[PDB]
């Protein structure tokens, strides 16, 4: 119980994929002729990330070889992966024939159940306070190549003897050959890890198909007779890594400067790029004969499924101080602990070991440092308030062995407290009003507050705005949400909506709907606010959108909405996150 | 708290690449007809180096098998790499056709999105006080080769029997062959680590393309009919190691002599050599038939992006002493510590554990050595000033067990101090004016001061000049800066500029601009000094430079510029670094 | 602080390569017609060896399984390599054409930038006192070979049926083949480590090219049309190990007998064998047609660059005793230590822990052995001088626990010393004139004296001569130095020079010039002695040397030249080394 501190918690990422989200044209050549059908059954995304916050050094260690910095770790390894990604259980096909007269054109088209074209994962920093330190894999694949050069020559002499009715013959023949060939050999994987770093704050890992990446390459036939009609996609070539179940492996480790303060958000985008398979047959008619050839379609439609979860980290968190905090508890009272406010006034409140402000770090020099703000220390010169920390002899404390008398190094006096009010003070000996007994114990301030889900799509610029004093939210509402903000002058987004105000007090849940807007793009279209008392109110319209998805955010009891994060470009809002506390 | 000391700090290297810097001719054969367009979108350079300073032996260890020397380490490994280098997210292409009629010439030309021809990293020593000790990789690739010699002979006898209307025939035929072929096999990588050591002070690592290094080799076709028009660069061959994201891995460890003093700088240069891809088509017209052949262009333009960061190391730094310094603190006062000036006078100042002059090293013999200058020691014969260190018996100190009385080995007397002035003295026993209590603690003098950025390009000879007493910076400026200096006689650079004077007092920030000068080469063109008052000032002109890049330098509050580093050859200034404090 | 002792120090080997030394004829067939040009730009040699001196057993350990011997280690490993060897940064070429009429001869010749034909490293022992113990690699490569014998037979029967206007035919044909081939497979490296051991005192390591070792093998073409004119050397085949940067890996470990005394020098030769590449084209004219063939030149010129560095080891050094020396210090005085002269008289001088004569080794039996000469011991029978060591009971000492009274085992008396003169003596109790307090401490006698550089070339027999009483150096002056020596009768070398005399007193620096002598070979040509007065002095002439190289030697202030090492055979002087102090 003297090693590094750690804060660990999970992020569950769940997003069911509706069958309607998997609706695609039953044919690529004949879109409007034959209609549409689902391509994935009960698709689901379920991963479980692990988050670790840790300072790279213990508090008070000077001269260590590992640079002093604050480390945020987001990882997936053997110890925690999650259910995976699912799209189907087995691949079937429906065959389509030419309705019109076909002689020199395509006349048969095949639809193959959906496969995962590529898995995409995105990590984003909310501001510039964080930087990317190291990643796993450390690099993209640095392929190894093998070459061969084969050369040589061949000599041959031929002796032939023929006897027939015509007469004896004789042939002596000579041959001289030369050969030369160059070989090339390299390894490719079924899925290739493509690392992508847009800038110092964001790095994205893309599992992309490399082998069998084209509908062209999935065929096991090239030409066949006209009367042979069979499924030409050798489905054994599609490995179960593509449609059955997949799980990634990645590590990202952010760092923050030594004295960075404030806040920073992290966004984790898990996404699978669904792409059905289309294969068509080509009929060729020339004078001499008739045959049939196949082709592969490459520019078939692709639809992307996105689910996002975020979590907030404060650099002022106690864990980043790198020590194991303890509290000073006055033993005269049944339950009284020393607590420090923002300005440094010392009072004795009710003990609550999960409250950061009541924790102190015990260093090598014997000083007590306030856990929530490492620049304030306990000083014996004026014990009614904390003081700036320095090398003063009056700020060192030692425990007398075998008892609980807390002593001051400088003057030899002890630490004492009022038996009734909790005021600290220095005393050489006890009396009927001052007790010297003080007890210390380790505290649990390493809980991580859970993070609220995100609603919508996480694209474009992100803004952060605090809720106003009136606790009312301004929404510009039309066919889709135009803008959001805490005041009528702080709207970011559209202008065609209807101005209104919705009370955020007592909100029991929020129902957000997002999807493909009728005019274009993906937008947030509908928000339904339900209160714990039972009344409801709805803004926006739910009837001008297709491929909609429903996300729900249930506030725990007795909470107040405090911050609004707005995902919006110049036109419309694509996402919004409601923080608590 | 007893092992080797270490000083560690990070270097962040960020440099956004403007789209303008990525502008290239849309075609190589037809420059002026078709124009230009960007070739890389949102390119960025972001690496994070780790710097370690350490002495290879602890202080006071004699005759250890590792030679005594001072070690400076600059490295990138799995523990810290950074975001990497980015140029594009996927490679597109635009196709171009012949505007005029072509019969036997090139008539189709292709432009491929930019790829990284080679990555380059450069390390430079500022003077000859440092040498390169070891590097990783230790050596270039020492390829292994495999040879085969295949030889043999073949015999064949043929019996032929024919029956026809002409008559029965009979043929007995003999063959005898000889074969010989020689094989060659070797391994090549997609990128080949080329180590380059210009001299003992500078070594550079060049990641260079080896396989698929020519626009010739990227083609998957050689000949095709005139009517077939498709993109002929098999883009699957370009591995994601070239354009998506790349991260190096190398170590450089410098060494400095045992008693070297003064200062020495290091320069770290990250550079990615952007090179677009050009492919052309050849139409051949001969009498018998008509066909089309491809070619690869090798002399395509290349443009180099450079970002440089530096840091300064003083061989007199406390960490290079190889011990863990402590300080002697007088206990009578609340806050008084022993401090030594330049000449060795001893006075009691305010304690500041980060001040090097107040730190002392505790060796094996029991001597106290001043950490700031290891040639001075504490001596009991004349305790008001430090003396040259030797084997004198009066320079050894031992702590009395269970108390804090500092004793002298020679006479048995103790260490004493004035209760009011802090004057040291020898006393056999205490009194009302002299107290014997002294307290010791470990000190944090291992912080590393942050390093100022470099403005411009780091090429040519480098000069270092102290800021003058008047705090005036002389700039001989024209279209670009001709020279810089601290006095009218110490201008290094050109002479065609008009002499001027800019005051360096109260500089709040510096705006530097660099790029390709109109006449030739890459120069520094304009500097805009911002004062805390709010007034600005301009030297040079920004109207005669293309492909310019902008860098900014923000000084901390209340600081004085003290050193000027000038990058300039005989003609013009290529870069300048403003050291602080 | 009880394990093996060690002495470690670095040897820096720096040698700039002038562009003039890289001058070669621009063509091989046409020497005088075309002229000459540089072939290497900014070439440099920079390695850093590590030297370790150690005795294989701790002092006093009897019968250990490792044989008792003195070990000298010279090595290069991953922990210390140096910058490497550099010749060029990229390989360019210049093309030459025939100025005269060429029908059946060469008509085009190519010059390729220089590459390192072979790297060479040489270790020499100065006398027979040292032998080679083990080396890394332990042996040359013991190649592994793979053989295959392929044999078999093939049968074939052919049935042919023809219908034509002539009439139906029928053929039944039989074939029977036999095959046999033998394979051979072996591995070769781009550079092959060739170990070379001339005698027991000298072993040399030669990195020699094995694959692509001939200008013949560098060609990727054999025949081509007369109108095709392109560079025919496939430059990709030249691995960056040859011209970019190279670093060796070797270990040499000398041993010396148990009681060897005197001195011995070691010579370390680093040399890179520069060799340009020449390729020519062959035009062949025969009646039927005309074609062009290539050839490889093998007898191309080679020029060798040599840099030598040496260091001196004395077997009488304290470290070779294999213990950790300590010293006896009298506590009555402020600063007095026991010191032993050449003959063994004991006097109390000023302590200097780096002086070998004041160190003593503490063995298992409790004897004190003088570190400077392990045959002398401290004895209590006659305590004013050291005695030959044996098993006498009066030569054992034990410390009384808890105090510093040094006791004698035999009589029970203590070690005593005069309070004023430092004379040792035996006493049972103290008085006003004799004090018993003695203090012991570890000493730093493991510093290694710096080694002086070598001027010139290290070839031929080596001689060593002490500087005479007059401190005058005899030089035979001509076009080059004929001989050197400390007296007119002690000249080693030639006799054709003019006799002269030069003073060696107050020499602040020496300027040595060496290179290719006009008459033949490589000689030392000129020496310019610089005094403290600033005036110079010239012996020899600089007008008879081409491709000369300049080496410099700067002495420390207030130094005396004491030994002359002369590198010269019977004709002329090739090198000279001036030992310092």
């Amino acid at each position: 119980t003297n090693t590094l501190p750690h804060v660990a918690f999970y992020i569950s990422v769940n997003r069911a994929i509706s069958d309607e989200e998997c609706t695609f044209n039953n044919s690529w050549l004949w879109k409007n002729e034959k209609g549409s059908r689902p391509f994935c059954k009960d698709a689901n995304i379920s991963l479980i990330y692990r988050v670790n916050l840790e300072r790279s050094l213990q508090y008070g260690i000077v001269g260590s070889a590992t640079p002093d910095a604050k480390i945020v770790r987001i990882s997936l390894d053997d110890d925690s992966t999650g259910a995976g990604i699912h799209l189907n259980d087995q691949l079937g096909y429906r065959q389509f024939g030419a309705s019109y007269t076909t002689l020199d054109a395509y006349f048969r088209e095949w639809s193959t159940d959906a496969i995962a074209q590529d898995y995409r994962f995105v990590f984003n920093a909310s501001n510039n306070k964080a930087q990317i330190l190291k990643t796993f894999p450390v690099d993209n694949i640095n392929e190894k190549f093998e070459r061969k050069e084969v050369s040589g020559f061949e000599l041959g002499v031929t002796g032939g003897v023929e006897v027939s009715g015509d007469g004896p013959k004789a042939k002596l023949e000579a041959r001289a050959s030369y050969t030369q060939s160059r070989w090339l050999t390299y390894n490719t994987q079924d899925y290739r890890i493509e690392r992508n770093a847009k800038n110092a704050q964001a790095v994205s890992f893309t599992w992309n198909r490399q082998q069998y990446a084209t509908a062209e390459s999935l065929l096991n036939r090239s030409t066949d007779a006209l009367w042979v009609n069979t499924y030409p996609v050798d489905v054994n070539r599609i490995s179960p890594l593509s449609y059955a179940s997949f799980v990634p492996k990645m590590d990202v480790i952010y760092k923050a400067s030594a004295t960075e303060t404030g806040s920073t958000d992290f966004i984790i985008d898990s996404s699978v790029n669904i792409r059905p398979i289309y294969n068509g047959a080509y009929k060729h008619y020339y004078v001499v004969g008739a045959h049939q050839s196949y082709h592969g379609f490459e520019d078939t439609p692709r639809r992307r499924i996105t689910k996002s979860a975020s979590f907030t980290v404060d650099w002022d968190h106690p864990v980043f101080t790198g020590g194991r905090p303890v509290n000073l508890q006055l033993a005269s009272f049944n339950n009284r602990c020393i607590q420090v406010d923002a300005q440094g006034r010392l009072t004795a409140n009710m003990c609550d070991s999960q409250q950061s402000a009541q924790s102190f770090i015990y260093d090598q020099l014997g000083r007590y440092v306030s856990a929530s703000n490492t620049k304030l220390c306990l000083d014996g010169a004026a014990l009614d308030a904390l003081q700036p920390c320095n090398q003063n002899l009056t700020q060192r404390w030692e425990w007398r062995k075998g008892t609980d008398e807390l002593t001051n190094v400088y003057s030899g006096e002890s630490l004492g407290h009022d038996k009734q009010t909790g005021e600290l003070g220095l005393y050489a000996s006890s009396n009927d009003a001052v007790s010297l007994r003080t007890i210390t114990a380790y505290t649990d301030v390493f809980n991580a507050q859970e993070s609220s889900p995100i609603l919508g799509y996480t694209q474009g610029k992100m803004n952060q705005q605090r809720v106003g004093q009136d606790n009312r939210l301004y929404v510009r509402a039309g066919a889709a949400i135009d803008a959001l903000g805490s005041a009528s002058d702080l709207l970011v987004g559209g202008n065609g909506g209807s101005l209104s105000s919705v009370d955020l007090s007592g909100v029991k849940s929020i129902t957000a709907t997002s999807g493909d807007f009728q005019y274009g793009g993906q937008q947030l279209v509908a928000l339904t606010f339900t209160y714990q008392d039972g009344r409801q109110q709805t803004v926006g319209s739910k009837a001008y959108v297709t491929n909609a998805h429903e996300d729900r955010f249930d506030l725990p009891d007795a909470a107040k909405i405090t911050q609004l994060k707005i995902w919006a470009d110049d036109w419309l809002v694509k996402g919004v996150q409601f923080d608590l506390n």
